[PDB]
């Protein structure tokens, strides 16, 4: 029998973080309890309201296929959010919902770049961003940017990279991995630059959008000038309201697009949860910004970055950049590379020292090479001030034998 | 503007009945609405019982990828109970329902140029599916007058060393023909003189079946388990279709192809839909007395629409034995003309015929590669189907003068 594969199935890269994950059950499975700095999602759980919601769609019976699009109320609610939130005008019909963000953003690679377009990737980068642009047969341009400017774009190396090929920009804020957010004055100066290219469309990934730490504030891309018919908005509940295990998560775009996306999820998955949907339609509901319900989760996780960055700040040979969103620090342990580590060997790179925090000291994080930038490791601070200040303390440990 | 892939994708045919139907209903005209592909029945209570307990206990956090572990268990273990197949849990992926499996399935195997094999009439989302893939539908008519299975001198004649996939729904939306275990015994000869040739068994409708029919999984004939992929899921049995809960079982090397695509599509499916697939699964062998329930409920209704609309002149039924849909051949009546309305000669003109004049609401049987036929869901109650029955006898009455 022929076992031979699709090439786009076989052009997706190796995992850089499976390497962590199966360590971590290893240590376990022994005697050793680990620190989990890894994941990618809230520790909350899911507001009381949402929840209800989904009980209540349950209960109700709401248990039966949606339009392929989502459910009217959803859409609606949707539109409201967008116009109240950032300020941008849809119509129900330029709202695609999807089961998570994930499939939003692949859904709108598909729909737009042909093979041999070019797919725009600011690295440090959320992983699958690569992936999806391989997908669609075209080409990812990574674009690496430094620590000193925030991990932020330079308009200038944007410029420099364009071609007749580049189709999508991809753009994260706030950002995972790194926790930048793009203030409106740079966005501004991209967005003069994608207005001269006719072919050039943005994807704006918004999912972490009200995980903000004021006076940081969020800019959606589509609001800049002559760049709503241009850009395709991502955002969804998965990070601001905890719901990454109910799967919801949309798109709102100019209507020829979405409708393509619309055609291409009627063979993905069709329409998504019933039930999430009508969680979804509770999040919402929860008013602006998710009302004091979010208002909460992010007291906690400013608690919690503030911590770990005056913490990890005043080691030797560490750098860090302050996020201003998401959970996620990004820090920049390079310095150390070069160092052999007694029962381990040589640190050399993100996956190495990762490797080594894991295996010699119970921490695990996951390596920036992940992200298209080994010259850092990823710290998720979704976990109590209680795991941070013992995960600190281990950091610390580990560290101070190599210099 | 857009991709030449998005591009090549049919739309639906099936929308402009369906909205129609919705709209008389919003405006005070009752309509008899037998064009849904999913149960009448709600979810068990157990099995909802299960997904609320899920969100009060907090398991509301992403999944592994594949599926989480207690789940893919359960389904190695319905494999083994069912169908006599054994899978490791490294050979199943659990996905956000059944289609998104079929899709990954598909991409996964087909590279550009190999042709899918699907037999007609098909569900509708199959050829579009292939599409995705670049690889290019090979539709097989199949005839009433056979059931509609698939003719085996048929399938060889289309065979060639690109084929790369069969596609084999059994039992099969939209006909309800369940596949006799000797046919698939003479199909497994065929596909065994071609190491290209793999099958993607859709047995989404297993449980839904009528005895004596039986269900063989397509792995477990001979030679046929290396080169299966099993696609099954929660949609149908057990009502789960908002849920979004199906799996796919087959060798490691392709399942592990998939699941690294799922990662770049959806990530892991519903940590709530999971929880209570795994109540489903806990009903026992084939959904135990809950789905029997179903079933026997299901059976009066195909029992009675057989025999009344099998009673009409110029109306051809096959002989389904599997699933909630019948596939009728009213292609008698083409050429007719109708009062207020004009000339009937297509599948898609009698549906708007049944629908405008007689409000009664069914699938043209052209969205599924026939226009021979119309499906007709009978996953409704027996009153409202026997005043069906009454409505579609008056509306052909006058078309046979
Ligand atoms: C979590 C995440 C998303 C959305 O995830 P879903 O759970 O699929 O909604 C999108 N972008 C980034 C960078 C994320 O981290
Ligand atoms: C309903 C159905 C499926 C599965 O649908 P999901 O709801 O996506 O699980 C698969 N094949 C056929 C023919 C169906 O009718
Ligand atoms: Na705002
Ligand atoms: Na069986």
């Amino acid at each position: 029998v022929d076992m031979s594969l699709s090439p786009r199935v076989q052009s997706l890269k190796p995992s850089k973080t499976m390497v962590i994950t199966d360590l971590a059950a290893t240590l376990v499975q022994s005697g050793v309890p680990v620190i989990r700095l890894a994941a990618g999602e809230p520790d909350f759980d899911t507001p009381k309201v949402v929840a209800e919601a989904g009980i209540n769609a349950i209960r109700e019976g709401f248990t039966r296929y949606t339009l392929n699009a989502g459910i009217t109320e959803l859409r609606e609610a949707i539109c409201r959010k967008l116009k109240e939130e950032n300020g941008l005008s849809y119509a129900p019909d330029q709202i695609l919902v999807s089961n998570g963000a994930k499939q939003s953003l692949l859904q709108a690679v598909l729909a737009v770049c042909s093979p041999g377009d070019e797919v725009i990737i600011p690295a440090p980068y959320w992983v699958s961003y690569t992936e999806q642009a391989r997908l669609a047969d075209a080409t990812p341009v990574v674009i690496p940017t430094k620590i000193s400017n925030n991990f932020l774009l330079d308009p200038k190396d944007l410029e420099s990279k364009l071609t007749e090929k580049s189709r999508l920009l991809i753009l994260c804020s706030p950002s995972n991995p790194t926790g930048s957010v793009y203030p409106k004055s740079l966005l501004e100066e991209i967005a003069r630059i994608i207005a001269k290219h006719p072919r050039l469309l943005v994807l704006s990934d918004e999912i972490y959008e009200h995980i903000i730490y004021a006076p940081a504030t969020h800019t959606s891309f589509a609001s800049l000038p002559d760049m709503y018919e241009r850009t395709l908005t991502v955002n969804g509940f998965s990070k601001a309201f905890a719901m990454t295990g109910w799967r919801l998560g949309y798109l709102a775009g100019p209507k020829h697009i979405v409708a393509a996306c619309s055609k291409l999820q009627g063979q993905v998955s069709s329409g998504a949860s019933s039930i999430a949907q009508k969680a979804g339609v509770a999040a919402l509901g929860l008013g602006k910004a998710g009302g004091e319900t979010v208002a909460e989760m992010v007291k906690a996780y400013r608690e919690r970055r503030d911590f770990l960055v005056k913490s990890l700040g005043d080691i030797k040979g560490v750098k860090i950049s302050e996020p201003q969103g998401a959970f996620y620090l990004f820090i920049d342990f390079s310095a150390y590379y070069g160092s052999e580590a007694e029962g381990f060997g040589l640190i050399n790179d993100s996956s190495s020292l990762a490797l080594y925090f894991l295996d010699k000291f119970q921490v695990a994080m996951v390596p920036g090479d992940a992200f298209g930038d080994d010259s850092c490791i990823r710290i998720s601070y979704a976990t109590s001030l209680d795991v941070l200040q013992a995960a600190v303390e281990k950091i610390r440990k580990a560290l101070e034998p190599l210099r």
